[PDB]
């Protein structure tokens, strides 16, 4: 479906989720939104409005992210993102979420 | 699990995901519910009550659906089904929804 | 990530999953949790904050268990644990929850 969309706007119709913004590249597995103010990797594993195997490389590490899933999110600075997970520092403890429940990841530029 | 089930009576134990129904057919991914006035494709990946890949083609296309999630519902014109989403129209905009996400798709008889 | 946090404190930082342990046994699918007074199966698939294929053996049948769902929570009596659903008894009926919403069982020790 997203292999053709590159350029297209996308948001997220979750309540939540505060995502709109466009299409500006796609891999096998999620897909790079340009929000504005801020990047996110969205899963395909996911509910997009819409109107080279992953694309996790460009998050930066150290930064504070933003991990969107389908009932809540967690926020706290990118540890390191693996091959089924991403690990996120809140407080002094590590948050694990599998990469199957990470809805969307954002990050300002 | 559902491979003998045929017959049996199902429902989801969801309150926000109002089907109650019998099992017609199964496949291996999903199986068929008749919920009286609407059929649905119940999602494997799910919590359902209990007392040949894929059913989906059996759901018309053009037809206003109702696609259950864990969290929520979406409501709209099927445009597709496709290997791994449906794409539902809402408003003049398509949404998609991966196939995982799917706990059910259900439309009018 | 989980296989050199064996001796590791691990909790769900969902409000509503009610775990606090140590990480004892880890698996390829999921890991098992001491919670003192309760024993869990963790899913791999979760958000869990840390500070040989399945572990599902582990899990007495008969016994009343509480499947942790993203959203929710099922309690009722063990039936089985087949090879992708976990079977538990509410009332007289089966509900079937497929393992990939299992976020955690729990079972008091």
């Amino acid at each position: 479906f997203f292999t053709n969309k590159i350029g297209c706007n996308v948001s997220s119709p979750l309540k939540h989720v505060d995502i709109v913004g466009e299409i500006v590249e796609e891999a096998v597995y999620n897909f790079l939104i340009d929000a504005g103010d801020k990047m996110c990797v969205g899963n395909k594993i996911g509910v997009w409005k819409v109107s080279r195997k992953s694309l996790y490389a460009k998050v930066p590490k150290g930064i504070g992210v933003t991990v969107y899933l389908a009932n809540g999110r967690v926020q706290g600075r990118l540890i390191d993102i693996g091959v089924y997970e991403v690990l996120v520092e809140e407080v002094g403890d590590i948050i694990y979420i599998h990469k199957d429940l990470v809805y969307a990841l954002c990050w300002p530029k």
